[PDB]
């Protein structure tokens, strides 16, 4: 229909690409994690299975509209291709990512957008003892690999992981599950780099 | 020949795409599966791998065309590239989803489009006491990803999976599969999401 | 080479690609396998593994040519992505084929073309008794998975599956394999569809009788 | 730099691809094999894994230049992407090949191209046998996939395979390996078509 | 924002891509090694799998800009695929290197460029004796597949790969991790090759 495609077309053929955040332009990054299930665990590798959904927001005024121009339209669903998006990686994974959904986000006429990539993830977790009552307890920090904390900054709404859709026949219970904005520094680079971890304590369901 | 191609350069290389369905301008997709095979279960994991087809019918204004300016012509095949196609995703695979079929649909002249892609599908299911009578019930629900019940309505032409194709020496029977609309809502957002859930109760033959 | 580069550009930049069959403009597409090595049999979930060759051959008006108007060229290899190429599927795979040779089809100036992929298949077949004097059949059907019989019909020159190249190391010793077209009729839709039927009487191999 | 730039877009820019070799305009494609591991054995499916890099040679005239005209460059780096690579199959692989080397020729002069592709390969062997004194032989045959040896031909410079980067700490040691041009027919097509046998024989270190 | 929109225009809208060094104009790269984890042994192959992020830093006098005439901009961020990047390899891999992390490197205004992709790695390495308290050595070269010593020179800024960030709770403990320039020569070409060469020394935990 005729107004979407004419912002489209305004926002995304009339213009250069956003060459992503700088020093004078950062920006800030909303993360929050729904754990969907820990799928597998490892014992021989220590690395444990997640599959969750990752809850990305950020606002570019680049993306801003009127709606009163294109037929009072406040948000639309694009490809993420079209789009920016943050190089948010999991700093201990030890097999790429696998992408379990559409890469489509929402963007809204204050330029704000919304990203929900679910995954599956493999990372370093050591599961000794998971078969016991007070079970194990890893964690995984997630963050730009390539921006410092001047050019992309992160935030959580909560600190508190959504387990409301935690699938209930998982072979692991969730005894708490955390997400922490942190600040961690690097060999290469004085700059500080920030990440949220994630910490999740489980066991058996002992 | 000529018509065909004449039809498929005015319907795709004049527009721009069709850019989705809309809040003014929503869209009914009708969903229904055939299963083919339960392929796999792991007790370690609580994942049971299904092979299915699941046949997707929409109809869009914009892939309309008089037959009487193309010969007559009726329906094409086309690429599914060449198309929007809705994102219906299964809402608890553990993997990406294997393709086993060619990414082609068909367009009707009133703009109706069918696409039936098989797949193989890997999900969270706790088979203990699949080796038992009563057998293990495990569930899915496939719907838009992003899409609200406010752009994407989903609906079924019968609430039974279709299992005229389930293979006869599968090592599960299926005692019963079903494919129901369901309304859920999500922590993001306050709008109604629509799926259709496939239930399937199956024990070891 | 000067006259095979100015056929590819005339026939391939010249005009749309070819749209595919149609009702009113049907074709006919012939398949026959070399069967090289049953690979693997999943006993815990029936699926067994099949590498092969697959000889399909078409026709097409749009791709003839006059080989006095290019250097007597008769015919010229490839890339499949050149030109249209049918859909056939493997209607009881379990997990996506993987191809195991180079997507390139040879085109003869009467428009004919002839593609001979190189698979590996994962298919649903039980292989309970494999290890017995008499083995197991298997079958999988070959076809259009979009186009019925109104656009797409299929044949075999034989129906007997070309065994000469099977791996004579094999875990598995093939007994006989049968490719025999078949009329399907699916819930979608009410037109006939068509397949080959890949029949397979396989054993395991042990020195050991054939005996019947 | 500059030389580099000018030739690249001149070789590139200017002309339709290289059709590949014909019945008028034939060529021949120099192989060899350096063999650098046995990874892998599986007696359950008599499929065996070899790590190896394989050198190909070949010769196009429109490849040539002047190194006068360019600032005396004699051959230079490129993308595979940018030229006509030889189709060569493993005749009897049960994977799609994995490739561990960056897809880069290098172009000379002369219009010749050398192309050194590593290469992981599942193929058809019983390794019945590997863990004694005499250990076992298997064979692989590499050919044009669709030229026959009216349009490519093969040679070897040797027929002793490379064993300078044997894997020393392999599972495997290498008793022979060796590399061998054979012509045969296939039940398809009328012409000859040459492959090289590469024949291991190998046991238990 | 709009100085670093105009600086990336100029830098890769206007020229030709770098066609990668040559004998008249070659490169050094540093290379160095963040190991991570040694997260899998498999003494049935003799393969053994690293996680590592590996820093990499070369300069084109292409890539220079005045920050005056970009708004004060020193250096952006970038995808690879818009610069030349080396094909450093490693020379034992045994399947495709898994990449884990973006595709994005640091370009500075004068010329220099660092990018650092994390990678799994399977290599040949024989793991008897890590349940020792001496435990085992392994060693992997990394180096250009296609340029010798006369195009891409190698260094490293030290001898010591960086255990910083090694899994605290990994199956394996290192003793040492050394990653050293060396000099190789191979059978197809009289030139040196540059590798270095990562030799790292565990045990069980
Ligand atoms: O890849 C980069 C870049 C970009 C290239 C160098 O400027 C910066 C900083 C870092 N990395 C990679 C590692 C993970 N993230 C923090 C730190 C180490
Ligand atoms: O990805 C989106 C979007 C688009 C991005 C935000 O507006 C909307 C709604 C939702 N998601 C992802 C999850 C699964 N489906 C329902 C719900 C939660
Ligand atoms: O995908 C299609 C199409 C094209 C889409 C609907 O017109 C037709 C017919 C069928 N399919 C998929 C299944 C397998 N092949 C036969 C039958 C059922
Ligand atoms: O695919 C082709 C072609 C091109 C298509 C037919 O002209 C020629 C010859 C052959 N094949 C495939 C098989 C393997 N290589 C030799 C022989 C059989
Ligand atoms: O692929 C090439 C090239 C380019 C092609 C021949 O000029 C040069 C040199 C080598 N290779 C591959 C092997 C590994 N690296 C060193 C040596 C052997
Ligand atoms: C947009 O909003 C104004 C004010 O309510 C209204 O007059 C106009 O017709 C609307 N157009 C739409 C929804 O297409
Ligand atoms: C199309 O339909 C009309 C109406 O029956 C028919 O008479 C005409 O010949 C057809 N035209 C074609 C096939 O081009
Ligand atoms: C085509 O045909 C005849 C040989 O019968 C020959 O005289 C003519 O030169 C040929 N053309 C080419 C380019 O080979
Ligand atoms: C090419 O060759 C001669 C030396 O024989 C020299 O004069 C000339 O400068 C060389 N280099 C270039 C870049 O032309
Ligand atoms: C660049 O630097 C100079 C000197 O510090 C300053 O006066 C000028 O306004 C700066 N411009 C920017 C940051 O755009
Ligand atoms: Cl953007
Ligand atoms: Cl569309
Ligand atoms: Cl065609
Ligand atoms: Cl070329
Ligand atoms: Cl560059
Ligand atoms: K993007
Ligand atoms: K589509
Ligand atoms: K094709
Ligand atoms: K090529
Ligand atoms: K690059």
């Amino acid at each position: 229909q005729a107004n979407l495609m004419r912002l489209k077309s305004d926002l995304f053929n009339r213009s250069p690409m956003y060459p992503g955040p700088t020093k004078d332009d950062p920006l800030t990054v909303t993360l929050g994690f729904t754990l969907q299930d820990i799928v597998k665990v490892d014992s021989s590798t220590n690395e444990v299975d997640l599959v969750y959904y990752e809850q990305q927001r950020w606002k570019l005024n680049s993306l801003m509209w009127d709606p009163n121009e294109y037929g009072n339209i406040t948000d639309f669903r694009t490809s993420a291709a079209d789009i920016w998006t943050p190089d948010i990686t999991a700093y201990s994974s030890t097999r790429p990512v696998q992408v379990l959904s559409p890469q489509i986000a929402v963007v809204t006429h204050d330029g704000s957008v919304m990203f929900i990539p679910a995954q599956r993830l493999s990372f370093m977790c050591d599961p000794t003892g998971v078969d016991s009552e007070e079970g194990v307890t890893c964690a995984v920090k997630f963050g730009s690999w390539v921006y410092s904390g001047f050019e992309i900054d992160l935030k959580t709404d909560t600190d508190q992981v959504d387990l409301s859709s935690y699938y209930a026949s998982s072979k692991y219970e969730i005894l708490s599950a955390t997400q922490t904005r942190q600040v961690q520094h690097y060999s290469c680079c004085p700059e500080p780099y920030i990440d949220v971890n994630l910490v999740v304590k489980f066991r058996e369901r002992a």
